[PDB]
């Protein structure tokens, strides 16, 4: 694992973590002990190395004594390696507990600390983590590689008026014996997980039950809205369980974060984190819930061995997500979404450039920060491979037979693309002549669009294309012919696909865009997906009225899918360039650390 400085799994394995920590909002630090139960995989083992990043190590204790350790030079985004000298050589399979006293930095890339004013309630601060891909090392010392899976337990001391939650089953709460102004919250995760799945939130959280195994959590002011938006959650889990086999994690809770959470969702086990930008009022963005739910099998049970194999997580998850959505809403909607994602894949390839290395399915992340490499490619190129294979190998019933057999086979494991491919050939041994027609080298290792486009039903897409082609080919004397009734029979999804289609040909003339606002009033739409693509189209077609609206969206929430391109677009428009740069600088300190970093790079600031 070229993203990790720890001793590899072939040397030693973390089996368990017991975390005892206290969250200090005054110093913005988390402080305490990580006791790692580590098993040797080698004879005569006398040292091992752990990932850290911006941690302050106080001491390391094994068998009740302090032992020697050293921190190496920082290696950029990877952090500094921590070599621990064991007091007695270990034989193969011997296990020991190593206790590390540490403290985090305020600038931990895994954490965002928010003041009272950056929250809903305006009285309490809030903390949330995000470990994927390699940020767990910025919280505690660990072997920070998805190739190692451990169970864990934790005890978290917090201001007594706040709530701690983790990616684990809640195991109780009591006053802190060391400090009566504090509560300790307790947690257990009995299913082995890669460390990137470790998660913590502390804040003034409330919950409402929305299904037999699902509570939503958020601040008070978001709970009622959230409960309604995600009400299809149980029914999606049932479908996910029919497709993937038993849900093994006990609880499936949802946390809805403050608006700076950088992602649509993060499949932390027992507690999926989501963006508030999902709250569209009508459940239209629930594909993201189905995506997070699918990860309970693809990602969380079968895990990528290293980040070069991320597509394994994402493509199988999009593949299952799209199935859940097609069960709920029909096979033509499955194809509709499948086809739009091919649209998103053309976008990403066009941006990076068709020969760019980040456009490969399997990437080499050796000296690359995974946060810089992250995009739609592993999701959409991964999904396009599986949809192609589905159509090659006999259809969805046949291919879902394989996905379920693949999950069973590799549950509680971390695997490579070769692992996936050997199993695909084993499973379809009677269809190997067909599998040998796939150009594996191109599909897996080459840049750009896949060598083959799957067959997609167009039924629901057609109206979207038709309307978009009318706008694009319209001349000034055609603009009168447009009318609100054009949108009459389009769902929010089709309206969003109309804008995505139109956006692919942007800029349009400014008079067209103005007319579009005149007849359709897209400014009134608060659906974050739609509003996003509409502001993009407006800025790219050089409408100045749209600058304040685009600046406002870019900074009122922080989902990088929306914030990054809105800032990029505003920077590339000469009228808003200076203001874009200025607005970033003014917001930078209060932004998510990873978000700040990428937007900063994006703007060349
Ligand atoms: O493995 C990297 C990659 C591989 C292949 N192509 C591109 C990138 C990668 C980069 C960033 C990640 O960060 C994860 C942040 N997320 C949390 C929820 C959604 C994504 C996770 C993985
Ligand atoms: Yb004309
Ligand atoms: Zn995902």
């Amino acid at each position: 694992d070229t993203c990790s400085l720890a001793s590899p799994a072939s040397v030693c394995r973390t089996k368990h973590l017991h975390l005892r920590c206290s969250v200090d909002f005054t110093r913005r630090t988390l402080t305490g002990t990580a006791a790692l139960t580590v098993q040797s995989q080698e004879d005569n083992l006398r040292s091992l190395v752990l990932d850290t990043k911006d941690l302050t190590i106080e001491k390391v204790v094994i068998n009740g004594q302090e032992v020697k350790y050293a921190l190496g030079e920082r290696q950029s985004y990877k952090g500094s390696p921590m070599e621990i000298s064991l007091p007695i050589a270990l034989s193969k399979n011997q296990e020991i507990v190593i206790e590390i006293s540490f403290e985090t930095s305020p600038k931990s890339s895994a954490l965002q600390w928010l003041t009272p004013e950056q929250t809903s309630g305006k009285e309490h601060p809030y903390l949330f983590s995000q470990c994927q891909a390699i940020h767990c090392r910025a919280i505690l010392p660990c072997q920070d590689t998805p190739s190692v899976k451990l169970t864990y337990t934790a005890e978290v001391s917090v201001p007594k008026e706040l709530v701690a939650l983790m990616s684990a089953i809640r195991d109780g709460e009591t006053p802190d014996p060391e400090d009566p102004s504090r509560k300790i919250y307790k947690f257990i995760q009995k299913v082995p997980i890669p460390c990137y799945l470790i998660a913590l939130v502390v804040g003034a959280l409330e919950s409402r039950q929305i299904g037999p195994r699902t509570l939503v959590w958020s601040e008070k002011e978001q709970v009622e809205k959230s409960a309604y938006e995600f009400s299809e959650t149980e029914s999606m889990l049932k479908i996910a369980e029919d497709l993937g086999g038993p849900y093994v994690w006990g609880q499936y809770d949802l946390l809805v974060l403050p608006p700076s959470f950088p992602y649509g969702g993060m499949e932390n086990p027992c507690l999926t984190f989501v963006t508030p930008t999902l709250l569209a009022g009508d459940k239209s963005l629930s594909n993201v819930i189905a995506h997070e739910i699918s990860h309970s099998w693809t990602g969380n049970l079968v895990t990528n061995k290293t980040w070069d194999h991320f597509w394994l997580n994402e493509g199988h998850t999009v593949y299952l997500e799209r199935h859940i959505c097609g069960r709920l809403f029909g096979e033509k909607f499955r194809h509709f979404n499948a086809l739009g994602g091919w649209g998103e894949l053309q976008n990403s390839v066009k941006t990076f450039g068709e020969t760019h290395p980040f456009t490969k399915l399997v990437v080499d992340l050796t000296d690359i920060d995974p946060d810089v490499a992250y995009s739609s490619v592993p999701y959409e190129k991964g999904f396009a491979l599986l949809f192609y294979l589905e159509q090659l190998l006999g259809g969805p019933e046949i291919f879902l037979g394989f996905l379920k057999a693949y999950v069973e086979k590799f549950s509680y494991k971390s695997i490579t693309t070769d692992d996936w491919k050997d199993f695909l050939y084993s499973y379809f041994k009677d269809k190997v002549d067909v599998l040998n027609q796939v150009d594996w080298n191109a599909w897996l290792y080459s840049p750009g669009l896949p060598p083959i486009k799957p067959n997609y039903d167009m039924t629901l897409t057609n109206a979207c294309i038709a309307l978009s082609q009318r706008w694009i080919t319209a001349k000034e004397d055609d603009l009168n012919s447009f009318n609100a009734t054009d949108l009459k029979d389009l769902s929010s999804h089709q309206l969003n696909e109309f804008l995505a289609q139109t956006l692919q040909r942007a800029p349009l003339p400014l008079g067209h865009i103005k007319r579009m606002q005149e007849v359709y009033n897209f400014n009134a739409i608060n659906n974050s997906e739609i509003r996003f693509r509409w502001l993009r189209l407006c800025i790219q077609s050089k409408w100045e009225d749209a600058i304040p609206l685009a600046l406002k969206m870019a900074t009122e929430q922080g989902r990088m899918k929306f914030t990054r391109p809105l800032f990029k677009d505003l920077a590339a428009f000469d009228k808003s360039h200076d203001q874009a740069v200025r607005t970033y600088q003014e917001h930078k300190a209060s932004m998510h650390p990873v978000t700040a970093m990428l937007v900063g790079k994006d703007l060349k600031v």
